[PDB]
C-alpha cells in the first residue's frame, strides 16, 4: 500500500514589477479562488501549493531552485494570469529538472461585454500572456504539457491530473532504486539495457546482489509471523486444506517476509530474479511475488529491470478505482481469421490488480528452475480497454512502444492452465499491432494495465524527453515506419 | 526468359539448449508440418530450405555465414517456435547482408482451452519469442519485413510471396550487371547517377562499351537467323509483305542477334542505348530492345541505367501469369477537367509484355537518331491498376518515387502515333500525383508495370534501405511535402 | 597458454581478366615467392595462405565468403600486382567483416633502369593499382590498415606483423565469450556498459553466472587434485612452510580447478568477479585469477568486464618472449616534483607476466603474488561505454624500477612515469574519461591498439609523449562527432 498524496504540485503565478501592487494583489486573490476551488473536486491525487505571483527575474529562479530541492514536489505548474516577459523565466527554467505542466486558464469564463475596459483588460492579459511563455517554453526545447481550458471544466481537471500522476510516478523512480537478485537471463538482449543511461535519463537507481544475501532472510523468519500470514489468506485465497500443497503457502510467506524486509532496507520501489539462479532458495518466488506486486513493487522476471522499473512507475499512475496494472508476457495467440485474440499471462507472475473476481491460490508441478511445486493465484482477466507497454534500451537512448488493447472476457474456461490470464485484442488488428510492436522491437516482458489512459505513457516519455510510438486503432503501418525512422535521429543524437 | 523456381530461401527456426532435447524435436516435427505445407502451396514463387532447430550462437553464425555463400539462397526467414535468445542471434545477424523477412506465427490455429499445461506452453513460446528476437533487429537497425499471421492463412502468405519475389529480384541485380552502348544524354540528369554508389548500395555491377562493339557483331551475323527468327516473327507480327518496310525487321534481327550475344556474354540483367551515338549501326535499336525485354531483360533509353536497373529489378518480381511490366516515358496530357489521363509512351521502345491486343509491327520516319525507318511494335496498353516507379540519385543516396495509377482502355484509335501507347490516371488526381511527382523529382524514363502492386517496391526500398516515396490514393500533398524534408535526413547521414 | 598460430592470414592479389593470361601466372608464380620468403620469416606468428590472383569481379566475392566462413581466418592482406579495377572489388568487400590490410608493395626492390619495357610495366602496375584500390576503401568507409614497403624491407614485415597479432585478437573475441561471476560492484559506473552494444561492435559474447554456480564447483573439486597444483606451486612459489598460509592454498588451489573447468565449459576467453557476492563461496579469487592470467585469460574485478575483454584482446596481441599484459589499477600517487611516480597494483590481482623475479605466494583471508614492477617503458588502456559508442584511451608510461623495497605492501606492485608529465598525462585521462580498471601491458606498443581500434571503427586516444593538452580537448570534442552519429 504505496500512496502519493504526500507528494504537492507547485501552481506558480506570472506577472512584472512593472504593474500597479493593486493588479498584483488582484491575482494573488483571483489565483488563490482557482486553487482553493481545485483542490477540493476530489480528481486530483495530490495537492497544489500556490506560491507567491511572479513578477522578478530572481523570483523566478528562487521558486524553482526550492522546487527542485523540494522531494514532495512531484511538478510544477505554469499560467500566466498577466503579461509575464518570459526572460524573466529564463534563468528559472535553465535551472528546473521537474516535469512542467502550462495551464492556459482565464479567471472568467464569459467576457463582460459592458464592464471589458483597459482596467479589466490590463488585469486578464492571460490570452496573449502564457503564448509570451509559452515561446520560451518551445524555444528553450523544456519539456512540457501545454493544457488550455478553463479549470471550471472538467475536461482539462482530466488531463492535469492524468500528468499529476504520471510527474509523481516519474519521481517515485528518481527517488527509488530496482534491486537485482542475479544479473539477466543468459544471453537474452531486450531486457538488458544500460543500468548508467538509466540512472542518468529516468533516474532509475539499479543494483544487483547475490541471491545468497536473499536465501539467508528467507531461513530467519519468525514462525509466529508465517501464521498470521496464512490467516490473512484465509480471508481472500487458500486450498481446499493443508497438505503438500500449504508446505508451498508457508514457504512462499518466509519469503515474502524477506522480501519486505529486504526492499526497505535498500530504498527500493520495484525488484527483479531469475528463475535458472535461485540457490538456497527451496522454492521458485511465486505467491510471494504476486503478493508484493498487489502492495505496488515493481517486478521484471529474468533480472529484465526494465520492465520492473515500467510496472513500478505505471502502477504509481493506477491509484484510482479503475485500478489495474500488472507484470504480462504474451505468452500465447488466439489466430482465428475475425478474433485473433492474445492470451497474456507468465509462468507464474500476474499481480491480482486485474483479478475480476477472489484470487485463487493454486499450486501445479512446473519443470522451469527445478524446485518445489511453487504456489499461484488463479483468476481470469479483468474485461474492459487497457494498454500494454515496454521500455526498450536503443543503445543511446531508450524508446517506449505501447499497445491499446481491448481485454475480452475470457469465452472458456481451462482446467490445466495453473497461471492467472488475460484476454484482449491488439488494438486496431492483431497482425498490425503485433506487426508493429516486432518493427518497433518491444521488450517479451511488457507492462499491462486496466487502470491508466495511453494519454498517461505519452505525458511520461514527454517529461523524460524519450520516444514514444503509441499502437492505436488509427495505426496505419507504412505511416508507423516512416515515424520510426523519422523519430530514430530525433531522440537519437538531440534530446 | 530467366524464372526464378532456381532460388531458394532458407526457413530459420530458434530456440535453446535450455530446454527438453525432445521438445526441441517437437519443434523440429512442428516446422517441417509447416514448411511442407507451405511450399504445397505453389503461390511462393521460390523453394523453402528448413535448416535444423537453432540453439547455440555457433550454430546461428554457421547458418548465416551460409546464408550468403549460396548464391541460390537469395533471403532467409526467421521464426521463434520458442523463446530464443536473441545475443546468440547478434553474430549471425551482424555478419548476414541477405533480406530478412521475419515471420511472427503459431503453429496451432486455436488455444487448446482444456489441454493447455505448463508442458505445452513451454513447447509453444511463440509470442513472447520473436518479440525478444524482434527487439535485436530493431536495435542494430537491420533491414527486414516481418509478417504476422498464421502460416495457414492466405493474408501472411500473400505478403511472404511478395517479398520472395522482391528478396530474389535483388539477388538478380546484385548477381547480374548493367550493359551500356554509349554514356549518357549530354546534358540531362535524371539519368545521370554515380555508376559505383549503385554498386555499394544496390549491388548494381554496371560498366560502358563503345557502339564500334555492337557493330562488329551486327556485320558478323549468319542470314540463316534472320530468316529463321522472321518465320518466328511472322508466327505473331510481320509487316503485310516484303516491301521497303520488311527491310527494318532484317535489321531488327540481326540488331536482336547481336544484343543477346552480348548480354548473355557479359551476364546482363539490364542494358542502355542512346539515339546520338549509334555510329556503324545501320539502324537506331527499337524492335529488338521491345523483344529483349519481353523475355525479362532491363532496359532504359538516353543511358538511363537507373531506369534499364529497375525494370529488370521489377521484371523479376513480375513472372506469374498477371505479368506485364514495360518501359514508360509520360508523354502527353489530356487535360480534360474531369477526366485527367496522360498518355505514357516512347520515341520507340515500350515492352510488349502490357499490350492488350497482337503487337502490330510497323514502320514510320521518325526524326531523332538520324539512321533508316526503324521497325517498332503498335499495341493498345494493358487495362487495370498499375504502377509507375522511377529511381533517382540525390548524391548521398537514392530514392524510389512510385506512383500508383489506374490504366483506363484507349477510347479512340490513333491513326498518326507511330509508338505503342498506353492511358492511365495518376492516382489520386493527375494534378496532384504529378505535382507530388515533380515535388520527389521523379525521373521522365519511369518502369510502368501491371503485374506488381506497390507493396513489391515498398518490400524492396525496405530491403535495400533506400527512400521510398508512394504516390497513394491517401496524398495529403501538404503531408507529402513533410515526408521529402524528413525522409531526407533519415537516408542522408544514416541509412 | 592459449597459442594463435593455427590462424591464417589469406593474401589477395589483384589483376583483371583483360589481360594476357600468360601474365596472370608471372602474378601468381611472383606473389608465391613472395608469401613463401614471408612464411619462413618467424616474425609472423600467424601463417598466410595465398588465394588464387583474382581477376573476375566473382571470385572477388567468393575468397571474401570463404574468408567469412572459415572461423581460423583472422584477417586480409590485400595487394595489386597489377592494375585491378576496383568495380570488381566492391561487391566482394560489402560482404566482408574481417580485418583488412591494405598492403603496397611491389615484387623488385629496384627499377632495372635498362629493362623497364611495357611487357614490364604492364607486369608491375603495382603502384597505380592499389592507388585505385585504395580509393574505394576510402569511398565506402570500410576499415583497414594501409601499410607501404617492399615486403623485403623489415620495417613494414613489422607494420603488417603488428595488425597480425591485432586481427587475431579481434577473432579469438567475436569467437570468445566474456563468464561474469555476479554483475558489477554496486552503484559503479565506469564498470557498467551496453552489453548487447558491445556483441555488435566488439563481437564480445558476455553473459553473468550467479556466484552460487561456481561454489558448487569449488566444493565438488577432487582434494587430490588441489595437491597436484599445490605441487606445481612448489616448482616456482610457495610460503615457507606447512601452515594456515597453506589453508589459504589449498583454497586458491580448489578456486582455480573449478574456474578452469568452468571457463572451459565454456568457450570463455575473459571472466570477471566481485567482491560483494561471494556467498557459499569459502575464500576471494585472488592466486586463481593471477595463475589463469598467466595463462591468457582476460579479467576484471568488480565486475568491469570491459577491461577484462581488453586484457584478454590485449593479451593475444601480447604472445612474443617480451611478454608482459596484466589488469592494472592506478591506487596511489608519489608526487614529488622530480621523479613523480604511481603505484599501480590491486586491491590482490596482478598477472605475473610482468614479473622481474620469481613470483612469491603471500597471504593478507586472500592469497596474492608478491613482485616488483617490471621496468621500461610499456602502455596503460581502458574501453569505456560512452552510451552510444565506445572509447579506449591508451596512456603510454616509462615503467622504472622500485627504488625501496615495501616489506608490508601485500600486492604486486609497478612504478612508472605517465607521459610525458604526470600532470598532462592523468589530466588528459580524466578528460577522456577512462575507467580506474585499466590494462597495463610491457609487450606491446600504442601501434597494436591504435590498428585495433581503427579495425574496430571505435574512437582510440593516445597519451604520447607529444600531448599537447589544449589540442587534446579540442581533439575529444571533434572526435565526439565522428564516432557518434557516423561510426
Ligand atoms: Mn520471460
Ligand atoms: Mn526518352
Ligand atoms: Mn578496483
Amino acid at each position: 500500500m504505496i500512496d502519493l498524496k504526500q507528494y504537492e504540485f507547485w501552481f506558480l503565478v506570472g506577472s512584472q514589477y512593472l504593474y500597479g501592487l493593486e493588479t498584483l494583489k488582484k491575482v494573488e486573490q483571483q489565483a488563490s479562488k482557482i486553487v482553493d476551488s481545485l483542490n477540493d473536486d476530489p480528481i486530483f491525487p495530490s495537492k497544489i501549493v500556490l506560491k507567491p505571483v511572479l513578477k522578478s527575474s530572481s523570483e523566478i529562479t528562487e521558486i524553482f531552485e526550492k522546487a527542485n530541492a523540494d522531494p514532495k514536489c512531484a511538478g510544477v505548474i505554469v499560467w500566466m494570469h498577466t503579461f509575464s516577459p518570459s526572460k524573466m523565466w529564463i534563468r528559472g527554467l535553465s535551472i528546473n529538472k521537474k516535469p512542467l505542466l502550462h495551464l492556459h486558464t482565464q479567471y472568467n469564463r464569459e467576457i463582460p461585454w459592458d464592464t471589458i475596459d483597459m482596467d479589466y483588460m490590463n488585469l486578464n492579459q492571460s490570452a496573449h500572456g502564457d503564448r509570451e511563455h509559452g515561446f520560451i517554453h518551445a524555444r528553450m526545447r523544456l519539456p512540457r504539457k501545454v493544457v488550455v481550458g478553463h479549470w471550471e471544466e472538467k475536461e482539462v481537471r482530466e488531463k492535469i491530473a492524468k500528468w499529476m500522476r504520471v510527474a509523481c510516478a516519474i519521481q517515485d523512480g528518481r527517488m527509488g532504486q530496482i534491486v537485482r537478485f542475479g544479473d539477466n537471463m543468459r544471453e537474452v538482449a531486450s531486457t538488458e539495457g544500460d543500468k548508467v543511461e538509466a540512472q542518468i535519463k529516468l533516474g532509475w537507481s539499479i543494483n544487483t546482489w547475490g541471491v545468497g544475501e536473499l536465501a539467508e532472510r528467507v531461513k530467519a523468519v519468525p514462525e509466529r509471523e508465517v501464521e498470521e500470514l496464512l490467516k490473512e489468506y484465509r480471508e481472500k485465497y487458500i486450498m481446499p486444506e493443508d497438505e503438500y500443497s500449504l508446505k508451498a503457502i508457508r514457504e512462499q510467506a518466509k519469503i515474502e517476509i524477506a522480501l519486505r524486509e529486504f526492499l526497505k532496507e535498500k530504498n527500493a520501489v520495484g525488484f527483479t530474479t531469475t528463475f535458472e539462479d535461485l540457490h538456497d532458495l527451496p522454492q521458485l518466488p511465486g505467491l510471494a511475488v504476486q503478493r508484493l506486486m498487489e502492495e505496488g513493487y515493481g517486478f521484471g522476471a529474468e533480472g529484465d529491470w526494465k520492465a520492473a522499473g515500467l510496472v513500478r512507475a505505471i502502477k504509481v499512475m493506477g491509484t484510482s478505482l479503475p485500478g489495474g496494472t500488472s507484470f504480462m508476457e504474451d505468452y500465447t495467440y488466439h489466430l482465428t481469421p475475425g478474433n485473433e485474440l492474445v492470451l497474456g499471462a507468465h509462468m507464474l507472475e500476474v499481480c491480482p490488480t486485474i483479478a475480476k473476481e477472489k484470487p485463487r491460490i493454486e499450486v501445479h508441478p512446473l519443470s522451469i528452475g527445478g524446485k518445489a511445486d511453487p504456489a499461484r493465484l488463479v483468476f481470469d482477466g479483468q474485461e474492459g480497454p487497457a494498454v500494454n507497454a515496454s521500455i526498450v534500451d536503443m543503445g543511446n537512448r531508450f524508446r517506449l512502444v505501447v499497445n491499446k488493447v481491448l481485454s475480452v472476457p475470457i469465452e472458456r474456461k481451462m482446467p490445466k492452465l495453473p497461471t492467472a490470464r488475460v484476454l484482449w485484442k491488439p488494438l486496431p488488428d492483431f497482425k498490425r499491432a503485433t506487426t508493429a510492436w516486432i518493427l518497433a522491437g518491444g521488450s517479451h516482458h511488457t507492462a499491462f494495465s486496466t487502470a491508466i489512459d495511453v494519454e498517461y505513457l505519452i505525458d511520461w516519455a514527454e517529461a523524460l524527453e524519450i520516444e514514444y510510438v503509441v499502437i492505436d486503432e488509427n495505426l496505419d503501418l507504412e505511416d508507423f515506419k516512416k515515424e520510426l525512422r523519422w523519430n530514430e535521429l530525433y531522440w537519437g543524437l538531440l534530446k
